[PDB]
């Protein structure tokens, strides 16, 4: 655990999710000190500190230049996990307010998370959550995975972790058989990496948009997608299709996804 008198918070705020806060720290070190981001668990009075827990169990196993990296947990004042720093945040956000980011630039980026998800299949670790809100920017052109809270380390036996009932707010980012089914895989995980794809191409704009996950899922199961993002390259519009693959044999690997993306960031360059 780490050492709560080495880590000093930025009293103001990065952001609140569910259910916590996100900070901004300097953790002192061996001689240089680091900037960190602590993710801080709300809880005013069990539960919520097991699922802290294992979170920073997944992130401890990962070690990947595309993922953000742990540096340990904290147990002070709150509960805190303590991330190395990626400075400028989530990608949905950073398109949002950098709309002069070019199609090329977000094609490095996007590629880059397609590095960090070959690892993490390897690995064979499901994230759950792929989606630009869970991508952070070192630098415009340096992006890591982040939000390992729902992530799940897979059995020996099998390629798939089975969940239970899933409320309304991630169907958007959901394989059809996660819908149905509840089954996650490396194969869901690159139906929501075309989604994430989609995303960045529109700037950080939701998908389905004013749609409810009920009609996104007859939309998807009449084989109808979304459409392509106004200025967005054919060919990543061709490979969001390709992850939308309905059948999950025939769906890619994140192997054949990186190699599609390398192949057309250097065409473009
Ligand atoms: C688990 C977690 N790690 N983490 C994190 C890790 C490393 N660096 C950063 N940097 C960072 C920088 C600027 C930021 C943010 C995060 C956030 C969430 C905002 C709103 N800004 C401006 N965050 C943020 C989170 C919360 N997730 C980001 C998803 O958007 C919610």
């Amino acid at each position: 655990y780490l050492d709560r008198k080495l880590l000093t918070l930025e009293d103001k705020e990065l952001g609140s999710g569910n259910f916590g806060t996100v900070k901004k720290g300097y953790y002192q070190m061996k001689k240089v000190v680091k900037t960190v981001a602590v993710k801080i668990l709300k809880n005013e009075a069990p539960a919520l500190k097991d699922e802290l827990l294992a979170e920073a169990n997944v992130m401890q196993q990962l070690d990947n230049p595309y993922i953000v990296r742990m540096i340990g947990i904290c147990e002070a004042e709150s509960w805190m996990l303590v991330m190395e720093m990626a400075e400028l945040g989530p990608l949905n956000k950073y398109l949002q307010q950098n709309r002069h980011v070019k199609d090329k630039n977000i094609i490095e980026l996007v590629h880059q998370v397609s590095m960090g998800m070959k690892y993490l299949e390897e690995s064979n670790f499901v994230h759950r959550d792929l989606a630009a809100r869970n991508v952070l920017l070192v630098t415009q052109h340096y992006a890591k995975i982040s939000d390992f809270g729902l992530s799940k380390a897979l059995r020996a036996d099998e390629n798939y972790y089975k969940a239970q009932t899933h409320g309304k707010w991630p169907v958007k980012w959901y394989a059809p058989e996660c819908i149905n089914y509840y089954k996650f895989s490396s194969k869901s995980d690159v139906w929501s990496f075309g989604v994430l794809m989609w995303e960045a191409f529109s700037y950080g704009q939701k998908p389905y948009r004013g749609m409810k996950g009920s009609e996104v899922t007859a939309m998807l199961e009449k084989g109808e997608r979304m459409g392509c993002p106004a200025g967005c390259p054919r060919e990543m519009y061709d490979l969001m299709n390709l992850c939308w693959t309905y059948d999950v044999e025939n769906r890619p690997g994140f192997a054949a996804v990186e190699l599609r993306l390398r192949n057309y960031y250097y065409d473009v360059v």
